[PDB]
């Protein structure tokens, strides 16, 4: 009988690991979509305030889980200081930490036009959705990717702000366009809150520092932090019940583990897996799941309370249930 340890990393291989060789082709293929757009943006939209598009997200970080299907591209915006200030949510009457206003400063003395994005505000705010509008609409009108997938034997055709890219001729990646913002030292993205109210707010950006700091901590001892975080990642992308779990709210889970644990030996991923597990129970139980880096922030709560309770209820009666939760 196979102890937790030899399960978890049977798990791994034959679950949660990318075929290497997809995940390198299907990045490599993001990675050339990339600089062809950063050539293309410098010919074509010299009018709108940019600078060169990126890519982010688990694919490009080696934390994508089961397949390598989806990326993003990072729209950055330029803006000034002068003219736009971001306000935390919790000064905003919705308050709500991790989101922030966007406001654009005293039109009467910066006037509507002195920003490309002037476009974009809605009563005073930069809007998330009109941003994102506003870009599918200006790439539409002058990109050709039917040339861009030419050109790099590549089929490419939009969905809006999310093209499919196929890269072998029965391979598939989703490339999606996530504008993004930087006031101060403050990093917005246009990630829509889940509530239709909320709609005017940006994102606080928490997965480079989140990920960074994961990194630094397996890089310094050679421990298996990520190795248990992709096999968490895994086990909620493969069971419905728990599809409204985060790669986000995993990762934290982890990162506080982290705080009371130093031992991340490979020998001991079996007993931090547990802990995991029962950590992630626990927040579920007090409806609250801190940011490691920003503890203000709840990555709850854009959860109602009843789906809260009905992540707990099955991840309690899947400790009953190992076989299904490593299926
Ligand atoms: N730089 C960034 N800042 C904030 N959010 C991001 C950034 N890059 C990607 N995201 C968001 O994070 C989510 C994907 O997170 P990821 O770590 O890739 O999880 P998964 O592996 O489950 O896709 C997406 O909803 C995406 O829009």
């Amino acid at each position: 009988r196979m102890s937790l340890q030899e399960k978890l990393l049977t798990y791994y291989r034959n679950r949660a690991a990318i075929p290497a060789g997809e995940q390198a082709r299907a990045k490599q293929a993001a990675v050339d979509i990339c600089a062809e757009l950063r050539s293309f943006l410098r010919a074509k939209l010299p009018d709108m305030p940019l600078r060169d598009m990126y890519l982010s997200g688990s694919l490009y970080d080696d934390l994508q889980v089961v397949t390598a299907d989806h990326i993003q591209l990072i729209v950055p915006l330029v803006l000034e200081q002068n003219l736009w200030s971001c306000i935390p949510g919790e000064d905003t009457i919705m308050n709500v930490p991790g989101f922030f206003l966007v406001r654009r400063e005293n039109p009467e003395y910066f006037p509507r036009g002195s920003s490309y994005w002037d476009r974009c505000v809605v009563g005073g705010y930069l809007s998330p959705k009109t941003v994102a509008d506003t870009f599918e609409k200006v790439v539409a009108g002058s990109i050709n990717w039917p040339a861009i997938g030419s050109l790099l034997d590549y089929v490419i055709r939009p969905a809006a702000l999310t093209l499919e890219v196929q890269y072998e001729r029965d391979k598939h990646l989703f490339i999606d366009f996530l504008p993004s913002v930087t006031l101060g030292d403050t990093v917005l993205v246009a990630k829509p809150h889940r509530l239709a109210q909320y709609d005017n707010l940006w994102r606080l950006s928490l997965r480079p520092a989140e990920t960074a700091r994961l990194r630094a901590l397996d890089q310094a001892d050679s421990g298996c932090r990520s190795l248990c975080l992709k096999i968490l990642k895994a086990i909620c992308k493969s069971t419905p019940a728990l599809g409204h779990l985060t790669a986000s709210q995993l990762t934290n889970v982890i990162l506080h583990l982290a705080q009371e644990e130093a031992d991340w030996s490979p020998d001991m991923l079996a007993d931090r897996f547990l802990q995991a597990l029962r950590g992630l129970i626990s927040y579920l139980e007090a409806g609250v799941l801190p940011s490691a880096l920003n503890p203000k922030v709840n990555l709850f709560a854009e959860l109602t309370p009843e789906e809260i309770d009905e992540l707990g209820y099955t991840l309690y009666c899947s400790l009953s249930e190992p076989e299904v939760l490593l299926q």
